[PDB]
């Protein structure tokens, strides 16, 4: 059975650059997918979108809209030390956190810093 690590690697293989907001979205998809035993359907939706000609970025977004565990779901809160622990390619995608962020509206995750600061990662 496909593991979260393997799915991450498969999805990363299709992405340009590294440590981008789409890479973090892969991590969030794999994490929530693993916790809901849904890695198989996520992988199948990913492959199906690619096979139709969608960009890998669009395929990842379509997963957040097509796989029921992501529908109307809040972004995971991720505790970190400083803004530095966030990858360089994500820095310009960080925003103040909106009242009710949703993954299927492009809010990938909420980073929670040590001092109480919080930032939402937006696609
Ligand atoms: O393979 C699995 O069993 C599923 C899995 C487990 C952990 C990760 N993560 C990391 O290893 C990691 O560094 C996570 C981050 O989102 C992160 C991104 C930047 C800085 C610090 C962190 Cl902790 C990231 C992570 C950690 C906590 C909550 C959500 C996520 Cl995506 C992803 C998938």
């Amino acid at each position: 059975d496909i593991s979260a690590k393997d799915l991450r690697n498969i999805m990363y293989d299709h992405l340009p650059g590294f440590g981008t907001a789409f890479h973090q979205l892969v991590q969030v998809i794999c994490k929530l997918g693993k916790d809901s035993n849904s890695l198989d359907i996520i992988h199948a939706e990913f492959q199906a979108s690619l096979a139709e000609g969608d960009s890998p970025q669009c395929a990842l977004i379509q997963i957040t809209k097509r796989v029921p565990i992501f529908q109307d779901a809040a972004p995971p809160v991720i505790h970190i030390r400083s803004r530095g622990d966030i990858p360089r390619a994500c820095q310009k995608s960080l925003r103040p956190v909106p009242p009710s962020p949703k993954i299927d509206r492009g809010w990938v995750c909420v980073f929670q810093l040590q001092d109480g600061k919080t930032l939402g990662l937006k696609i």
